[PDB]
């Protein structure tokens, strides 16, 4: 079966929401690891627009499959990044940066085996945005659909081989070659933080998030890990998540950025943010500095505003209060099955509404 | 039947080789003009981008149909020109410009009318580079395989213009409306030309290129409209074609540029490229400053070297020549029936084969 999504949460066809949803379908519940090949062609990549995948393509691979990766690459513009070909790469996936006057522009995505091709063609590139927030269109084509047609991956990047591009292949570089010039480094970033960035992100709070936080100081209801679970789907809002779990723990991707708790006026400059690569995909906040503070509790929004690229503050907008009423409907989109919602909002707009020149 | 391609000619499932092709399939081959509606949703538009589509676009509003396009838009970064919107709202098209900071980033085309529903999904914007030279990826799905897959644009739409995006309805505006501060003006360019612009087209020539250049001073023989037909699909290689013929003898678009004649020692600065969006959609160049003198003959080859956003180099290459015989190759593309090809090249490597430093 054939599938369309408009993300995020726009438009769908059927079971896939968007690009996570596609590619979840075509390279995880449609697809047996080992067999045949993964491609992934994008003009733009960065790091937080494969953390969902890495794990992917790494038992892919380690059980006897391939992956080609054909990516954009130029000295002169932010196409793909180092870090996501590091990544690529050390997991054993076969990289090609394409450098030329008009980029690589096309973002498409499948497999190719014995059984036949799916193919997933897309607006959205494998980076955080394309696979979060921006407005993105993609269809899924079946292995019936791509036969009747005659598409064939192979013919494709045979002809992608052959047309005097200057494509390196980075299967195997070393620190001389030059197609690491061609990929820019994710820690170079301006100044200021740029306008688009410059959004709060306004998600309900649930007996999970704030247990140990109105936990009586210093009692045994108030121990244990405590988190703010936020979005399956925030690669776009937090900066690369580097950090990684211990070998033989459950796989993770995290960073260390500044929150500042404006409720309790501390910032603490070690907050981990997590997305959880091997449980269910969610992003957790670690929000241990508000335990038994009282600060927050159920049906509480959490106003988390991104001020610069590592740069938060949060702030608990308490139920039934005018903020929380004329916050709450920013909070569209469901997460998980108790009713908690997320969505995002300008800051310039947040500020407005609590009192706040940003 | 269903079609993709990888354009600019690298590879296609069928008949349709970009999306050009794809957009004439469901928009003209396809297509009663006045019946139904037809869509175009684009993060980013420029004048080139449309020039093959809005005489389309006017016929099928003539005959009572309509055209709705959504476009991107933003203070800051070039997504969607003046030059375009004025001209698809001249044209009666219903335009709607979205404002989000993650922007609008989705490309897709297509038509609602009897037969059904026909969808058009690419990685290519409604702009020159989209629809000429930049790598891009286009899936075309036919009637039968959209109602399958429950595809609808109706509910698609609706459900777009319901998620409390900045949208501005552009149609009949004010000029005081925000969403023009949403769109850049086209006239407006770098300092200088970016070195991805840095190209030269290679074209060889044929008898009608010629005929009046070698015709006898003051003869019949050399009276008449002179050109160089040059390619079809140059809409990124030439300034906004926004120089209109009234109705013709059929539409046409044009722009006024610098034409330095290097054989002859001259700059026309008022030479006219001109797209022939009527008949054959074809790019000519006015080269009527060489008609009588004699520089050019049927096999030779005519690079055209752009320099600046409006100024071009035109040099004879005469055939027996080194360099004709190393740019020859370059000319990869039949136009028409008798033997004409056109190709880029980058003016580094023309620099290189002429003796030349650009």
């Amino acid at each position: 079966m054939n599938f369309f999504s408009l993300h995020p949460n726009v438009y769908a066809t059927g079971r896939p929401k968007g690009l996570i949803g596609m590619l979840e379908n075509v390279w995880v519940s449609n697809h047996t690891p080992g067999e045949g090949t993964l491609y992934l062609i994008s003009g733009f990549s960065n790091y937080n627009g494969g953390v969902r995948f890495y794990e992917t393509f790494t038992e892919h691979i380690n059980q006897g499959g391939r992956v080609i990766a054909i990516l954009g690459g130029s000295t002169s513009q932010r196409l793909s990044s180092r870090q996501v070909v590091e990544e690529l790469l050390n997991r054993g996936v076969e990289v090609h940066i394409i450098n030329r006057k008009r980029i690589l522009h096309a973002k498409l995505y499948g497999t190719s085996n014995n059984l036949g091709e799916s193919l997933v063609v897309s607006s959205g590139n494998f980076t955080g945005p394309g696979m979060s927030q921006n407005i993105e269109a993609s269809l899924l084509l079946d292995n019936n659909t791509t036969q009747s047609m005659g598409f064939s991956w192979n013919d494709m990047i045979s002809e992608m081989l052959n047309q005097n591009w200057h494509i390196h292949n980075m299967t195997n570089a070393t620190d001389a070659s030059p197609g690491w010039n061609l990929l820019y480094d994710e820690r170079t970033t301006n100044l200021t933080l740029d306008e688009t960035e410059r959004v709060t992100l306004i998600v309900t709070l649930g007996h999970a998030d704030t247990a140990r936080i109105q936990a009586a100081p210093g009692t045994t209801a108030g121990q244990g890990t405590q988190y703010f679970w936020l979005s399956k789907d925030s690669y776009d809002f937090f900066p690369p998540l580097t950090i990684r779990n211990r070998r033989g723990t459950k796989a993770t991707y995290s960073s260390l950025i500044n929150m500042n708790y404006i409720d309790i006026n501390y910032t603490d400059t070690q907050c981990r943010v997590t997305f959880e690569a091997e449980n269910n995909f969610d992003f957790r906040l670690g929000t241990g500095k508000l335990r038994y503070t009282g600060v927050a509790k159920s049906n509480d929004i959490a106003a988390i505003t991104r001020v610069g690229d590592s740069d938060y503050e949060l702030r608990i907008i308490k139920q039934g209060t005018p903020e929380h009423s004329q916050l709450d409907p920013y909070a569209v989109s469901f997460i998980g099955n108790r009713g908690k919602r997320f969505g995002y909002i300008s800051n310039e707009e947040f500020g407005r509404i609590i009192g706040v020149t940003f």
